[PDB]
């Protein structure tokens, strides 16, 4: 297969996990002050979200310093060449459930991306739909002013001596708004406070490279039935951001449609064009979707995204987008004969990929919402399309996943098992999926992430063990393409 582990780097002995236990609704206000961490959602904020991009020998990572008590937001780069890793520790401390430090806040990664054009680094992070309000908003006022958290350095900061690779690399706060002199939080990434409404309320910061080395940056807003991605673009001549522009309406009910909607799924740089593929939960409660329905994808003929949208049959798209139907490929809840309001349940195991061959790749899952029936259904799907095909092949013969990738003729399905990378690889336009690559020796994982570019997989993983300080590991995976 050509599948092989290149490097495995240790870059920290402490990242940031959250070791206690969950909370919820009725017991967040009264967390645990002892050693363990409690959380709201998962257990993962380090080696998670949009955290580890390879730039020229170098692979750059975020991370929350480990320690219930410590938090920091840092940033490592390792020089692959000489085996070096340099970090810088930022005065920001991951800020928790709705503004309590005690409550381990999962959504609140640290995405990452460094321009090919002038060597400038952004960060933007510990974010989740927050927004400026008062003692008695659902935020208490914890996020006034700095509700949108976005550092930057310097042009060329990428790419300085290790001694210099320094926090004074990175662009202080000193806008009308600044906190104090160790404020190096933006609230906008326009660099004009006038923005800021158009930077509130954002959750998932994912950065992309355009194939002319431009960054691209996406986020959502809201969520659950009634959301929208928004994105923008780096000018790197004037060193900064384009506002937000939505790909879809919010309140779609408002614009013209019969019902608001949420979108779980991603928009994703591929092939030269943004595009995004989704499975939509509408605010429909009486139909028989409790979650998600659907599988929903387009693309942009316009090189920042800003029209020119299309459905996978080339058709116009609305833009920004009301009404799903418009570009819905097929139906996931057909493939389980349940029809009672709220008996079909879509959540886990979406993802979708395009590769370099154009064969469109959709994995999905569906099953009961009720466990106990007696007749019980649950079924992985995977549906795609190869590049010379009219339709969608469409097939529970498959075992279902998380994540898809692509990289040359291939698409691949890379995660843990019993705590060691494994790759399963498929000719790209197939289902024919097998494990071409399983760790089986070693220190262990708990979770991680990964990135795909130079035909290597860039596995960043939090190793497994007790507490809430835990190391961090990078393993580079040649995927043999
Ligand atoms: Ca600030
Ligand atoms: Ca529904």
């Amino acid at each position: 297969s050509g599948v092989l582990l290149e490097s495995q780097t240790k870059i920290t002995d402490g990242a940031l996990h959250f070791d206690g236990k969950k909370l919820n609704h009725n017991t967040f206000e009264n967390p645990s002050k002892s050693q363990a961490y409690d959380y709201f959602f998962g257990r993962n904020i380090s080696a998670h979200g949009d955290a580890v991009k390879p730039y020229k020998h170098f692979v750059f990572m975020t991370w929350y310093k480990g320690g219930k008590e410590e938090r920091n937001v840092m940033l490592s780069r390792f020089n692959t060449k000489t085996g070096v890793v340099k970090t810088i520790q930022f005065p920001h401390r991951h800020t928790g459930f709705r503004g309590d430090p005690l409550v381990g806040e999962s959504h609140n990664t640290i995405g990452l991306a460094v321009s090919p054009l002038n060597g400038t680094i952004h960060m933007v992070y510990d974010m989740h739909a927050y927004v400026d309000d008062d003692e008695t908003g659902r935020f208490k006022g914890r996020f006034v002013d700095d509700f949108f958290r976005y550092s930057f350095s310097v042009a060329g900061a990428a790419d300085v001596p290790d001694d210099e690779f320094t926090l004074e690399q990175f662009v202080k706060d000193t806008s009308e708004l600044s906190q104090g002199a160790d404020d190096y939080k933006h609230l906008t990434m326009t660099g004009n406070l006038q923005d800021k409404e158009n930077f509130s309320a954002l959750t998932y910061p994912k950065f992309y490279t355009s194939d002319d080395g431009e960054l691209l940056h996406y986020m959502r807003w809201g969520g659950n039935n009634n959301g929208a991605y928004y994105f923008n673009k780096y000018d790197a001549k004037n060193q900064k951001w384009t506002r937000f522009t939505p790909f879809n309406h919010k309140d779609q009910k408002t614009h013209g449609n019969a019902y608001n909607w949420g979108l779980y799924g991603q928009m994703k740089y591929i092939n030269g064009k943004l595009r995004v593929g989704f499975q939509q939960r509408s605010a429909n409660n009486d139909d028989r979707f409790k979650y998600q329905n659907g599988v929903y994808y387009a693309y942009s003929d316009h090189p920042d995204g800003l029209g020119n949208w299309k459905n996978v049959d080339g058709e116009d798209m609305t833009w920004p987008l009301v009404n799903s139907d418009e570009i819905k490929i097929f139906e996931p809840g057909d493939y389980i004969d349940h029809t009672a309001p709220n008996s079909v349940h879509i959540v886990t195991g979406f993802d979708w990929t395009v590769t370099e061959n154009d064969d469109v790749h959709f994995i999905t899952h569906v099953r009961s919402t009720d466990t106990k029936r007696s007749d019980y259904k649950e079924v992985s799907i995977h549906a795609f399309k190869p590049a010379n095909a009219v339709d969608f092949t469409i097939t529970t013969d498959f075992t279902g996943a998380d994540s898809i990738y692509t990289s040359g003729d291939s698409i691949f399905i890379i995660g843990l098992k019993n705590g060691y990378p494994f790759v399963e690889k498929a000719k790209g336009g197939s289902n024919d999926f097998e494990v071409v690559y399983q760790q089986a020796s070693g220190v262990k994982f708990d979770h991680g992430t990964i990135h795909i570019e130079n035909g290597k997989a860039y596995y960043y993983l939090m190793e497994k063990g007790a507490g809430n300080a835990l190391p961090l590991h990078l393993q580079v995976i040649d995927l043999g393409v």
